[PDB]
C-alpha cells in the first residue's frame, strides 16, 4: 500500500503535468487537458483531441515514453494490491 | 476455471455499467454504448464514438483506471486458461 | 521455434477471419479489411476505419476479447524467439 | 545500462526508419511521420494520420508487429532500470 500511494502520487504528478502542457501550448480547457493525457498515457487514444502544434507532437512523444510506464505500473498496482484483495473479500463464505 | 468464471462476471459487469452510463448521459444507443465500453477498455479507442460531455470525459478516466485491470485480467486467463489448453487438444497425435 | 510457427498460423488464421468478415460485411476492400483487423487487434485502433454496422460492432467485440490473446503471445515470442536472438547474435566479438 | 543502451539505439534505428518511410511514401512531414510512428507503435494510435496508401497500410501492418516488440522493451527498461532507481533515491532519509 505505500508502494500503491506512491504509484498514485507519481501518476498524479503526471497527469497534471500534461494538463498543464495540453491547455496552455494546445489551448485545450483544462478538463480536456486532463482527458486527453489520460486517454494518451492509458494508450485509448480515441484521437478526439490531438496535438496540432509541433511543440505539441514533439511533447507528446516525450510524456508517452516517460508516462506510460508509471501509468501502467499505477493500473497494475492498483489491480493486484486493491481491487484482486476487495474482490476475494467478497467472495467469502 | 473458477478464477475464469469470476472474471468473466467482473468483465460483464464492468461493460453493462459503461453501456448504461454511456447510453444515459451521451445518449448512445445501448449496443454503440456497448460496444464504445469494450473498444475504450481494450485500450483500441477507435475514436468513432467518444465523450462529448464533461461527465462523460470524467467517468471515462475513472472507467479507464478500474476497468482496464480487470479486462486485461479476463483476457489474459480466456488466452491461458481456456483457449491455450483448446489449442493444445487440436495438435495431439 | 515450432511454438513460434503454431502462433504464426494461428495469427495468420484470425486475420484471414477479419479481412473475410469485414470485406463482406462492412465492404471493405480486402487489403483494407485486413489492415483493420491488424489494427484492432494490435489495439492500435486508428479508427480511419470502423465498423458503421451492428453485425459489425458486435463481431468487433468478440474479435477483440477472442484474438487479442493470440496475437499478443505471437508478438511476444517473435521478439523473444526470434528478435532477441538476431539482435545478440550481431553484437558478438 | 548496456542492455538500456541497446534497446534505445534500436528504437532510436525503427523511430528513424518510420520516419523516412511515412515522409516519403505518405508524404508527411518528417515530424508528423516521427510523431505519427511513435503514436503507431506505443499502440496509441490517435488517427489523426494514418497511411492512405496500400504500400501505406502494409508497411503498417509489418512495422507494428516488428516495433511493438522492441519499443515495449525499451519502455519497459527504462521504467524499471532508469525511472525505477532514480524514484526510490529520491524518497531516502
Ligand atoms: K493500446
Ligand atoms: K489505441
Ligand atoms: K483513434
Ligand atoms: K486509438
Amino acid at each position: 500500500d505505500k508502494e500503491f500511494q506512491v504509484l498514485f502520487v507519481l501518476t498524479i504528478l503526471t497527469l497534471i503535468s500534461g494538463t498543464i502542457f495540453y491547455s496552455t501550448v494546445e489551448g485545450l480547457r483544462p478538463i480536456d487537458a486532463l482527458y486527453f493525457s489520460v486517454v494518451t498515457l492509458t494508450t485509448v487514444g480515441f484521437g478526439d483531441f490531438s496535438p496540432q502544434t509541433d511543440f505539441g507532437k514533439i511533447f507528446t512523444i516525450l510524456y508517452i515514453f516517460i508516462g506510460i510506464g508509471l501509468v501502467f505500473g499505477f493500473i497494475h498496482k492498483l489491480a493486484v494490491n486493491v481491487q484482486l484483495p476487495s474482490i476475494l473479500s467478497n467472495l467469502v463464505p
